[PDB]
């Protein structure tokens, strides 16, 4: 297991990377593309341990 994560300004959510294409759903949760994901500036961006 090697996902990356969305620190979404605070919140967190499992990036959807075939939705990377802007905001997309999977998990039974809300995915949010790659890099809206973690492109964003910081404290937002991949979140995970690895």
């Amino acid at each position: 297991m090697g996902n990356q994560q969305c620190n979404w300004y605070g919140t967190l959510y499992p990036l959807c990377v075939t939705t990377t294409n802007g905001w997309g759903w999977e998990d039974q949760r809300s995915c949010i593309a790659r890099s809206t994901c973690a492109a964003q500036p910081a404290p937002f961006g991949i979140v995970g341990s690895g």
